[PDB]
C-alpha cells in the first residue's frame, strides 16, 4: 500500500496543473492531490526578480483569454481592481531603422517606395495563385508565401519565425495556424500603401490586463492560494522522480509513494516518459522537437524615453539583434521595477563601457525583457548572449550608447517552445493515446506539446478539461480541436456551475 | 407555492426529453422530473400498430449513432442480442422504370445511354466550374447543381427534395449539409458509367440495428422504463398547457403546477411560445417553416417478392407516386407484421378492386411504409392520399395490381420536418437566446428545429448535453456545432462516467 | 461603246485610291484611270485653310506607318528633310483638373488617393477574374472592363469612347481592337501608383513626322503629282454619278462614260450602292453605322502657353466640353498658322466677350483643332457647336477667358468614322462578296468600313493591295486580316520591286 | 564572266523548285533557269519501281492542298479525269490487336473498359488543369499530355511520335502544331465512350486524289514537262557543286558556271552551306536536326484481304513493329502494282520462309509501303530492317504467315524529316536571314526546314512565294506564317492572274 492514495493525482502546478486542481476542487467529488518540484507554483508562467528589484516573466507574457472559466479563476485569485493594470495590445516590428506597427503587411507604407513595389508585386503573384489554388499549404513556409508573397514574407515572417522557432519555416507544419485560407489580403495591403496609411491592430477594445504585483507569476501564486493547502505538495517534497504506470504509483524524491486512479501529468512529456522508465515512450518523446528560451532582462535608469513610449512587445526579424521579441516590461506595471527613490549604482553603459561613477543613484527606472531562442539547429553562445542582447538594444535604437544599465538578468529555460514540426502530430498520436490507455492524461505546453493551445489560458483549460473528461465525460476540446476553442468565446464552463448551485440549496 | 418543485423540469419524453432524463438520472444531483402528454414515451420515434397487427414507425426510422452515450442507453434498454436485428443500409432510387442503387450518381449506367451522356456532360460542366470556384453555394439548389451538374440534379436530388421538404430547393440553405465542398466526383461517376458498373454504398460494415419488437417505439419505452417512475408523469396528467416563464412555473392540464429552476423543453418551440403566452416569441416562431408527414402503411399478403428482396428504404423523385420515401418495414423485423399462420381477410387488391373471396387466409405477410410530405406549398388531400399511395405502389412496380392488401394505415403528423429554409437561422438565433435568457433550454427536432441534428441520436444527445450544460457547464455541441458532432464518433460521455465510479468507491 | 475604256478604274483620290493609282502606275501593265469629284486629292486626309491663314486637317491626323511601301511613296512625294517635322507622340487625358499622360492607367497617381484606391481595387478584381477567364469579351465594353476594371474604365475609356463613337461601348464589338488578351497589367499600374510615377508612352523612339507645309493634305497632293496627269480626272469632271455593274460602265457628272474590267471603288460603300441603283446593296449598306465628324478650329494669339507646351493631341472623357479630342495643331508645323509678323484683329476673347480693340495686331499665333462626333444617338447643334467648343476650351483650362481668338473654323464631315458595331461584320460579309462577284473592289475607310485598318497608311495599302490582288493574285491582307498587318512590319512590298529592276536591265 | 547568266536561278526541281519555276514561267519577266542533280524532277515527291513492277512513293504521300495555285498547276499537268483516283482519307491506329479509327481519342471505345477508364481519368486531369492553365505548353510532350491526358498520350501520340521523329517528344517544340489551345475535348471523347461509338474523321467530303500512273512522282514529271526545256538542266549536267554567294555564281559538276541576281535554293540548307564553303553557315546548319527515312515496300500476292479493305494509311505506336506508318499503296491506284495477269514467282512467305518452287504465278497483287525513321538517337540496322518490317506486318496482322511476297523494296533517304526540335527556330533565325542578305532564298522541306509547311503543296508554294517576293514584293506567308496559310483556303494566287489576262489584250 502506498503512503498516500487519491483518485486523481496532478503532477505539476503550472497553469495546467492548477487548472486541473481548480476543477477538481470545484467538483469536490473524487479525492485529489497536486505536486510540484517548485515551492512556488506557476511553471513557465512564473516570475523572477533580480537582486536590484527588477521583475522578469519567462519572456513576454500577455494574456488573451478564450475562456470564461479562466477569467473566473483569475478574478477569484486577484479580485480587486488595483490588482491589475489594463493596456492596449501595442506591438511593432523593427524593420530597416523603423518601428512598423503590427500587422506588418498593413504598414509597409513606411518602407522605401521601391521596396513597397517589390512587396506588392510579390503579393499580386500570391493573390493570382491563391485564385486557382486547390491544395492546402503543407509547410509553415508555404503558408507564409501564400499569405504574404515573397517580398513581404522575406521581410518579416520568414526571418522572424526562424529567430523564434529556431528551425526553418520549411520544417514546420501550418495546420497549427488555423483553418483560414492561405490567401493574401491584397486589397487591404495595397489600400494602405496607396493611402500612405499606417494602422496597428489595437485600440480601446484590443487590450490585456497584467497583474499589478508579482509579475505574471503573481496570478498563479494567487490561484494556488485558493486551493486547500493540505491537498498540495510544492517543493523538494513534491518532486516526482518515478512513475509506475502499471501499479498506478508515483514516487517522490523524498521516497513518498502516491497511488492514483487517474493521473494528470503536466510535466514535459519527454520527462514523464523518463520518470516512467518506459523505453518505448522515451524513444517516441525524443522524436518531438523543442527550442530553449533565453530570457534576458535589462534594467535601465531614466524616465521612459519618448522613442519607447507605450510600446508593449516588439518583433525583430532582422540580424542586428539576437532576440526575436522585446517587451517593455516596465509598461506592464509600475511594480515590475524599483520605485524612483530606489538608489542603485550603474553597472554598465549600454555601449558596454564602465560608468563614470560607481555611486548609487536614484531612478526612475524602466525595463526591457528580451527573448532569444536556441535549438540543435540554432546554437547560442551562452557566454556572450547578455552582451549581444545589450548590443542588440543599441543597434535597434532601443537603448542609447549612454543609457545606464542598473540591473541585468539572464536565465535559460530548456523547454521553452514545443515546435510544430512537420513530424509533431505523427509522433503525438503515438504518445498521447499510449499514455491515455494507462489512465495518464498528459496535458499542457509540454504535457501535450501543442503550441497553438500553449498559452496560459489554453494550458489552464487543458487541465480543467482533462479533469472534466476524467470525471464528467467531457470532450477535451482544447487538446484535440485548437481551431474550435480558439475560434469562439468559451462561456459554458464556469467556476460556479449548476452542480455547485443545486448542491448548496 | 406550486404543487411540485424540482431543480430541472423536462417537458416531453421523446428521445430528447428521455436523453435529458437519462443524464439527470445518471448524475443524480439536482432534483428533476419529466412530463409528457402521451402515456407512451417516444414522440416521433414511437410506433403504431393497425387492428390487423402491422406495425408502423412514424415513417422510415433507421438508426445511425454518432455517440457512445446513445449506444450505452440503447444497450441498457435492450441488452439481449435477440432484442435486435442487424441489416445492411440498402437503399435505391426509383427512376425511369429502374431501381437505382444509392448513391444515384454512381449508378446512372442503368439509365439510357443518351441520358448518361447528358448527365456526364452536366457533371463535366460542374467539375470545371468547381475547379475555379471561390464562393460557397448559398442555397440547397446551388449546392446540388455544383455537386451533380444539371442533368443529374434534375433526375434525382432536385425533384426528390421538393417531394420531401415540400418547398423548392432554391428556398433552402445548404450549410446543414456540412462543410464538404460542393464538387463532383467526376472520375467515380464516369468510371462506373464506363464499366457499366452498379454499386450501392452498403456492405457488411454499413449496417443498422432495428428493434426485434415494438418497432422503433420499443427502444424508447424500454429506455423510459429505466427511469424512476415516480419522477415521470405521462398521459393526460403530464400534458403541459401553460408555461409562466417569469415565475418559472408550468401548469398541467389537470391543474397541477410545477416549479422549476431550469426548464428543458422538447415540445415544438412554436407550441412553447404559445404555452408561454409570449407574443414576441409566438410571432418569431411562426416565422419558422415546417412540413407535416403523412405516414401510409400497407400490409401485403405473400412472401417477400423477388423484386423487393433485401431493399430497406427507397427514394422516389418522380411524380408517378405521391410518397417521397418507401420502407420495406417487414424487412426490419419479422415482428413488425403478423406471423405467417395468422389469418387475415383481403381488404382490396392493389389496383383497388375487391378480392374474389372475403374469407380470412393465412400469410406470410410483408409491409410497406410510405411517407408523404405536406406544406402550405404542397397540399395533401387527406381523403384520397391512401388510395393515391396505393396507386403509387402499382405505378412504381412495388405492387402488382393483383397483390392482396390486408391492412392499411394512415396518420398525419403535424410537425414532421423542421425545414432548413434560408431564413431558419436568422429566426432561430432570435428565438433560442430569448428562451435561454429565461433559463429555458428549448431542444429537440422541433425544440431547436435543426434537421441536421434531428435524428434520434442527435435528439437524445440534445437532451443529454442540455442537462450537462445546466449542471456541469458542458458545451452544447450537438445544438451549436452539427458539423462537429457529425464528423466524429463522440466517445467521451458514457452512461457510466468517472463521477459515478468514484462516488460508488 | 463607252467614251473611255480602261482595264482598272479607280474611283476616289483619297489615300486609298491614290494607293491603287500608285501601284497601278508602278506596275505599268493594265491600263487605268483615277477619278475624283474633288479637284484636290486627299479625301478625309485633306486640309482646309481659314481666311486668316490657319490650316486644319480633318481632325487630328497623326501618321503611324505599318508599311514600307507607304513610306516609299511618302518619301518620293516629299523627299527633302525640310519637307517634314518630327515630333514625339505626346498625348494626355484631361481628367479632374489634370492633364494625365497617356496611357491613362499608368498615370492615375495624379488623381486623388481615395480614387486611386477605387481604381486599383477594380483592377485587382479584373486581374483576379482574368486569371480564371475562359471566354473572349463579346463587346467593346466588356473588353474595356476586363482590361481596366470598373473604376478606371469609368474614368476614361468608357465615357471617352461614347464621346468618340457616338454609340455606347456596349453596342460595339471588340475584335477590331486586336488579338491581345483582355487582361490588366496590374503590376505596371500599381507600380506607378506606388512610385508616384507619371510616364507618357513617348520618347525619342516614339515619334511621328508631319508635313512642313499644306498640312496632312500636302502629302496627298504631292503623291498625286507623281501620277501621269492624263490618267487622272479630278473635279466636277471626275464626279461619278452612276455605276452599272452589269455592264461594267461608270457615268460621270458631265456625261462621260468609262468602261472598266475591274473597279477599285473608294467612295463610301453606301454611296456606291446608291450609284449602282442596286436596292439589295442599298438595303445592306443602310444597316452599316457611322458617325459624322465636326472639326472645329480655333486660332489663338500669343506665343504658345506653358500649360500647353509640347502637347500634341488630347483626350476628353469628361462632360465639360463637347469635343472628344483636341490637337495642338500649331505644334505640328509652324506653317499651319500665319507667321508672327502677320497682323490679325481679335475676333473674340475665349469667354465670348468683344476685344477692347478691333485693330489688327501681330502674333505669334498658336492653334487648336477639335473634334466633335455626331450620330442619330448623339445630335450636334451646328449653330452652337463652335461656341460650345470655345466654352469647352475654357472649361478644360486650355484657354484662359482672356485668350484672344483670331480665327475660327467649323466643318461637318458626314462620313467621319465607320463604327465597329456588333452588327458591322455580319453586314459587311454580305456586302463585299456581292461587290466582289461583280469585279468591284470596294476598299477604304468607308469603301470597306473597318476602322482598325482605317488610317492613312491602311487606306493607301488597301488600294495598293486591291491592285496587287487584281494583277498579281496577292492576298488582301489589310482588308481581311487587320491583326496580321498591324502586328508586323510590312517591308516586302516596295515602290521599286524586282519586277521593275529586272525590266530596266 | 560565267557561262550562263540569269536573273533568277532555281536550284532543285522537287516541288519547291518546280513551284518557283512555274511562277517564273507564268510571270515571264525576269530570265531564269532551274537545275537538278537528278534527270527526273520530283525530289522526295518522286516514285521508284521494283524490278517486279511495284511502285513506291517515298513513304506515304497524300495530297491535301491549301492553295488554289497548287491545284491549278496539278490540273494543268494532269488535266484528264482518268489521270487521277479519288479516295477517302481513311486511317487507323493499330492498338492492342485492334484497328482504331483516327482520331484515336474519339475511338477508344474499342479498347477494353479498364483502358477506357484509365484514358478518361487521365483526360479529366488534363481538362481540370487546362481550366486554370495560363501558360502555353513549351514542348511537344507537354502539348500532347495537355491535349490528351496521360493514359491516352501513352497509348498513341507519345510512342507513335517517337517512332516518327526519332527524337523524344520532350525534345521538340510545339508551336509547329498551330495556335489552337492545348486543351482536351473531354465531352466529345467521353461521349463516344459512353455511346460505344466509333467514328473516323473521313467521309464523302474528306478525300484526296492520287495520280493514276507513276505514283506521286508522275505529278512532278508532268509539272516539269510544262516548263520550257531549255530553261531546265536536269541530271549530272545540273548538279550544283559550288555556290559562290559573294560573286553570285554557281558552279555545276561539269564545270558550267551560272551567274545570278537572285538564288532560290531548294537543296537541303546544310548541303547549301557546304556548297557555299561557308564554315560559319556549316556550323549553324549542323545544329539543325533531321531524321532519315527508310522506305520499305512489300508486294503481296492475292486479292486485297477483307481485314485490309479500304484502309489508306495506318499508324503504329506499338513496339511490335519498327515502322511508324503503313500505306496500302495498292489502294491508291491499280497502276501502283502489276495487273492480275502478270506472272511473278513467290520470293518469300511473310513468315520469312523461302517458298517451294520458282513457279511464276499470276496475281492479283496488293502492296504495302512502310516507313521507318532513323537518327543519331535512333539507329536502324539496314541489313535487317526489311525482315523486321515483314515480321512487323505479321505481328500487326497485316500479313498472314502464309501470305506470298512477290516483291521487296528498301531505300534509305538521308534527309527525310526536318525536326521541330526546341532549338530549330533559334538556329533558323541565324541562318535564313544571313542567306537572305546574300540574295539567297533558301526554301523547301529542307531548304527552310519547317515540317509544318513541309508537304507538297507547302513546298511548291514556298517556291512560288519566293519568286513572288523576288519579283512582286509579295509576303512569304507560307515561310513565315504556317498558321496563316494552313488556317485558310488560299485562293488569291492563280496560274492565270490578272497580269496575264491583261497582257493578252
Amino acid at each position: 500500500h502506498p503512503d498516500i492514495s487519491v483518485d486523481v493525482l496532478v503532477i505539476g502546478a503550472g497553469p495546467t496543473g492548477l487548472g486541473a486542481a481548480k476543477r477538481l476542487n470545484q467538483i469536490d467529488g473524487p479525492s485529489w492531490m497536486i505536486v510540484d518540484s517548485n515551492e512556488t507554483p506557476g511553471g513557465l508562467a512564473s516570475t523572477d526578480v533580480t537582486p536590484e528589484g527588477f521583475l522578469y516573466d519567462v519572456g513576454g507574457h500577455v494574456i488573451f483569454s478564450h475562456y470564461k472559466y479562466f477569467d473566473d479563476c483569475l478574478d477569484e485569485a486577484l479580485p480587486k481592481e488595483d490588482d491589475w493594470y489594463t493596456h492596449q495590445r501595442i506591438s511593432y516590428v523593427r524593420c530597416q531603422g523603423q518601428w512598423v506597427p503590427y500587422p506588418f503587411a498593413n504598414n509597409i507604407s513606411m518602407l522605401p517606395k521601391e521596396e513597397q513595389v517589390k512587396c506588392i508585386d510579390g503579393m499580386i503573384d500570391a493573390a493570382l495563385e491563391a485564385r486557382v489554388a486547390n491544395t492546402k499549404p503543407k509547410t509553415f513556409d508555404e503558408w507564409i508565401v501564400r499569405m504574404m508573397g515573397t517580398g513581404i514574407a522575406d521581410l518579416f515572417m520568414r526571418p522572424y519565425n526562424f529567430k523564434v522557432w529556431a528551425v526553418p519555416t520549411t520544417k514546420m507544419q501550418c495546420a497549427w495556424l488555423g483553418e483560414r485560407v492561405a490567401a493574401p489580403n491584397l486589397k487591404a495591403v495595397t489600400t494602405n500603401v496607396i493611402l500612405g496609411k499606417t494602422a496597428g491592430n489595437w485600440g480601446p477594445n484590443a487590450t490585456f490586463r497584467f497583474p499589478a504585483r508579482g509579475g505574471t507569476g503573481g496570478i498563479w501564486i494567487a490561484v494556488a492560494n485558493t486551493l486547500p493547502k493540505e491537498k498540495t505538495r510544492f517543493g523538494e517534497k513534491g518532486k516526482v522522480t518515478k512513475v509506475n504506470a502499471n501499479n498506478k504509483t508515483v514516487t517522490l524524491q523524498d521516497g513518498t509513494t502516491i497511488g492514483y486512479k487517474k493521473l494528470v501529468s503536466t510535466m514535459a512529456v519527454d520527462f514523464l516518459a523518463e520518470a516512467m522508465n518506459d523505453q518505448e515512450l522515451v524513444g517516441l518523446t525524443k522524436q518531438l522537437f523543442y527550442s530553449s528560451t533565453h530570457v534576458i532582462g535589462v534594467g535601465v535608469r531614466g524616465s521612459r524615453p519618448e522613442r519607447i513610449g507605450d510600446k508593449c512587445w516588439l518583433y525583430f526579424p532582422e540580424d542586428n539583434c539576437p532576440f526575436y521579441r522585446a517587451t517593455i516590461f516596465s509598461n506592464y506595471s509600475p511594480y515590475n521595477q524599483p520605485e524612483a527613490s530606489a538608489a542603485l549604482p550603474t553597472m554598465q553603459l549600454a555601449d558596454g563601457s564602465r560608468p563614470q561613477s560607481t555611486e548609487a543613484k536614484e531612478g526612475p527606472y524602466w525595463s526591457i525583457m528580451l527573448e532569444v531562442s536556441e535549438s540543435s539547429m540554432k546554437p547560442v553562445n551562452q557566454e556572450t548572449i547578455l552582451a549581444d542582447c545589450i548590443q542588440g538594444l543599441v543597434n535597434t535604437e532601443m537603448l542609447k550608447p549612454t543609457d545606464e544599465i542598473v540591473s541585468t538578468y539572464h536565465r535559460r529555460f530548456d523547454h521553452g517552445y514545443p515546435t510544430p514540426t512537420l513530424e509533431r502530430e505523427g509522433t503525438l498520436t503515438q504518445i498521447l493515446p499510449k499514455l491515455q490507455d494507462k489512465d495518464i492524461w498528459s496535458r499542457g505546453r509540454f504535457g501535450s506539446w501543442r503550441y497553438e493551445v500553449g498559452n496560459q489560458d489554453h494550458s489552464f483549460m487543458l487541465g480543467v478539461e482533462a479533469v472534466d473528461n476524467i470525471v464528467n465525460g467531457a470532450v477535451e476540446l482544447t487538446l484535440n480541436y485548437p481551431d474550435f476553442v480558439n475560434g469562439r468565446q468559451n462561456t459554458e464552463r464556469r467556476l460556479v456551475d449548476g452542480a455547485q448551485v443545486f448542491a448548496k440549496s
